[PDB]
């Protein structure tokens, strides 16, 4: 029941040189250096030494676009004859606008003194929202992976790794083994930044989705294809009488999404950030914040006892079969990889989707001898992203791009 | 100060044969032989074998039914005569409607020709939801449990047992631990399959609860006992005049939950599913997703300084008192334990709360020599289980049944 | 490249004594005694002694006062002359209500017998809560921290530490680490107490926060301050004619939030809570739930190779420089601290905001020799906490108060 899967090793302990144990600042780097005692020869040492990097947050995200403060206002017209329709109207320039028409209402005892109608004409009335504010950019995380760069030495072996929160590093004579703490983020939280990015933001954890109002969290959102408007929602009312134009009224929300959290705006959690990078697809950062800590394990032993348990006579190879779905999605896109297996009856490995750069997603392949059809879900990429089927570092060459993302508002009325 | 809680070993390091250390996919299995020199004697060697199975996810879940689209339809009755109470009306034999009545409203000018009503008469206004067509089911997590089997034989010595992601097996010679990652999930997490349990899921955070709208997520809900209706939300209003019988207006929302949720549908999380298990109160599976990483250790030590650190002298036996609360509820139900403590002055433990299958919950018991009342909180069950207060795997024989959980939703005008 | 922040050792296998490596439950406390073969002297020993305490859960918090439930009710006034301003009301001296008042609208067949005004006067109407009960206490988790108390004796050594759930504790020849499984509670999880805390509590994801309508978890919530009132929403309407006294009608949600969680109370999540400890910006406990477990590493080398991997030759001076922001948040407050270092090139280390009794927050530094600016964000305190720049235990003797946190609803029309 071969598998490579396994990250790590089996030692026999009383043939290890060397055993580091300790925890460390996800924001903090590490070196060691030490000359061993070659086991050997009692009379000669070897020099061992060990680097680890800050570890890197990797979130692909959404650009939701810039969230936007704004004023509500209400204004009444009032034609005494023809259809709404024939008429342009003040709000209809505005950025952002409903309108409640009451055709045919003219009666008597609605009117101004000029108008002598019964049963005609349009008193529209409009809210709209003006002075657009940008307030801050708006990502939505996708996924997460944390990451150091591992450099190990011991004499004449040396090797370079980038290595998650929870895998290892295995060389020849060295295992190097990381595990993870808790997150500060989550899947699907939303990250507000009011100033540049290097100046920290806010997380959300109840950013509008399935029905933004205004009044809401990102109820206003900007993005270079356009505006996204919120619904207002609340009751309008011509007030009628004392032989004059009506008088609209509206007793719905009147304050912004932005206005109401800046009031109560120490009820969020705030997080920093250092040597940010941003992409088309993600945001990279080191969290300055020392109180989160991962565990390092390190453990030498220059004896033919070491084992790697990750080999195997298992040879697989790849072709990149077909997509669907999306890309830049939490939901995602589904990869088919067909995957030859030889020199093994059965196999258990990983097969990865990925691009040039990164892989976005890798799923646990049960393969029997022969032709296999795996699926995998990638979350990430963007538009020009092309997905291909990996296992360690060979992918097919074959890359496939993935469909534009739904993220579109409804606003019925 | 006795505990029989710390699941572990202590060692003297020069007399252990082996160290297996490395990180795992929780969706992989794996299996070790080798042959170890015996510490006994060097010219001999003994068989040491080590499986471990693959993680399975297991939540207890709340049934909360099927989630369907609708279609809004409002319609205008009218009756010159008679209040709203002695007509039947189409939109009543609707699986969900509000109706709001205007009675003795007739005066003049909101009236058909064939009505000369002053001050009476009814006219009712429905809106209401057809089209219901069902989208998918719907389970909301009450906890979760992560666990492998572990098989471990060192010569004569051979036990299979299952463990909790951060648990240990013990054995005479050979100590198995797991250290557990993040978890994708959590606990009121609720879980939608749009198809058939293989096909995955998406994860929702908003799950409408306390207050349920026409356009929330969740917003109609059928379960076996019948219909969940949404409220409606939003102002009626006639428009009368010109001599015709009323039009009702509503100024709420139109467009379904199902349907503002597939509009922006990448704004969620997908997960996958392999080898599905669903029980009354259950969901049981693999996450093939490999990028999620326990670690586990092993070492083995044939010799008598190897500690079972969980053994005492102490003595404990169980009878279930009473119970009261909820089965499939993450409130949950409260038993209490009846338990005896001897051959000890004081002794620290674990009581669980437990039916046949599974254990619900569990408290840390401080005991002192004698009779002592315990609390524990269980979540999950069904209507017929029967929990008994249990240790290690000696349980009560008395079981106790449950009440039904409060979820429901209370729909005022 | 030096850095104190590594919190662990670099052993020699072959020349460590004891091992211990097990799963403990956080509620569980563990002690320990062996005596251990002398490894200068083979027929000598000598005692080694571990103690851990019961793992705490530390959280600051805001206390956001009582959840009250009430009843709601909408009561018509009515003048024929003279606005609503000139007139007191019934309504208005109750602790929640919204007032719709309809100036000057008289008309006819408005009106009772007695009022023969035509555009004039005031029915005002009005909403508002009465039979306010205080059902529980409510705080918003702000921060969380988890830490045992850990106490090694080595023959001559004997030191006790607290230790956080993913750090070491280090001796001359003893190291023991903490490692942490996930946590049931979150920054910005909203605590709801209905009795005692002793009683435990539930866990609520969605309090309100930037708009609190009537019907929400936490609308009506009682600070010492005053009451905080939700928004009703809904729309008013006044049914006119047949010679009465104008009757108004309200659309809107008629059921508190109290009620409607209470309802479907098994919907949520239950906590337990033993030697519950209340201050004026925290609260301590400790959960007696058996199921969540931490990993615990013990390694005894008496030995010179044992290596402190903390140890450095750099030498730090701090000074507490100035502070912006707010006490008792999320986003917190930022203190600016002016460090010195001495006797190295350059030194990555930690640097706190503590109080007298504990630290707020850390932050990595990157110092070179001479004077430094570090940032630092602090979340906790109350009013009077005077925050210092920290390292390791020593303090700047210089303290800065923080702002009062802006915590306040904004409730427009
Ligand atoms: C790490 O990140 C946090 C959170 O972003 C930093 O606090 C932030 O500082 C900004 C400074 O612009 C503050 O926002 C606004 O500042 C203006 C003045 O420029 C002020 O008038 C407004 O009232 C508002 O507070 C805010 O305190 C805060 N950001 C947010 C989104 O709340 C913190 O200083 C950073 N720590 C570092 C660099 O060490
Ligand atoms: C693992 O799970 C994910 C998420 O469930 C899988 O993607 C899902 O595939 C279904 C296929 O039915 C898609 O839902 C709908 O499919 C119809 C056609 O049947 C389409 O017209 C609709 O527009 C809709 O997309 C959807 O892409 C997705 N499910 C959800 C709930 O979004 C993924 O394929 C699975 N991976 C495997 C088996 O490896
Ligand atoms: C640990 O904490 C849980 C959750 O707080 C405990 O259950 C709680 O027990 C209270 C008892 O007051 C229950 O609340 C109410 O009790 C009254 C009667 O006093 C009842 O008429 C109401 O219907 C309501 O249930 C409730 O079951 C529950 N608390 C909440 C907030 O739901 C559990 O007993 C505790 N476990 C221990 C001490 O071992």
């Amino acid at each position: 029941g071969w598998t490579d899967t396994a990250h790590g090793s089996g030692i026999i302990p009383m043939k290890t040189d060397l055993e580091l144990d300790f925890s460390l600042p996800s924001s903090a780097s590490y070196t060691y250096r030490r000359q061993l005692q070659n086991p050997a020869n009692e009379q000669e040492k070897i020099p061992f030494h060990l680097q680890l990097s800050k570890q890197v947050i990797h979130a692909e995200i959404q650009h939701l676009g810039h969230w936007m403060d704004a004023t509500f206002n209400l204004k009444t017209a009032f034609h005494c004859y023809g259809s709404c329709e024939k008429y342009a109207y003040p709000w209809q320039t505005a950025g952002c606008f409903i309108e409640k028409d009451y055709e045919y209402e003219t009666g008597w005892g609605c009117n101004p003194p000029d108008c002598p109608g019964v049963g005609t004409g349009c008193t529209a009335c409009g809210v709209y929202l003006d002075k657009l504010k940008s307030v801050g950019k708006v990502f939505k995380i996708v996924s997460l992976r944390y990451t150091r760069k591992v450099c190990i030495q011991l004499g004449t072996e040396q090797t370079c790794k980038t290595v998650d929160s929870n895998d290892c590093l295995i060389t020849t004579s060295v295992k190097v083994c990381l595990i993870g703490t808790i997150s500060k983020f989550q899947p699907s939280d939303t990250l507000l930044f009011l100033g540049p990015l290097q100046q920290g933001g806010l997380i959300f954890k109840q950013w509008c989705t399935t029905t933004c109002q205004f009044g809401d969290p990102g109820d206003i959102m900007s993005t270079p294809t356009g505006m996204k408007c919120p619904e207002l929602n609340g009751s309008f009312r011509k007030k009628c009488a004392f032989a004059t134009t009506p008088v609209c009224q509206f007793d719905g929300n009147t304050i912004s999404g932005y206005k109401r959290m800046i009031a109560t705006k120490d009820s969020f959690q705030s997080f920093n950030v250092t040597e940010p990078h941003i992409s088309t697809s993600a945001l990279e950062w080191i969290d300055p914040d020392s109180s989160l800590r991962d565990h390092i394990n390190v453990i030498v032993s220059r004896d033919l006892s070491f084992q790697d348990l990750s080999e195997t006579p298992c040879q697989i190879d790849l072709a990149t079969a077909s997509i669907d779905g999306a890309w830049g999605s939490g939901v995602g896109f589904n990869l088919v990889c067909t995957v030859s297996l030889t020199e093994c009856s059965a196999f258990l490995t990983s097969i990865k989707a990925c691009d040039a750069a990164m892989c976005y997603g890798s799923t646990t392949a049960n393969l029997v001898r022969g032709q296999n059809t795996i699926h995998i879900v990638g979350k990430g990429g963007h538009s020009g992203s092309k997905f291909m089927c990996c296992h360690d570092t060979k992918c097919s060459s074959t890359g496939l791009v993935a469909a534009a993302p739904h993220l579109d508002r409804v606003t019925g009325y």
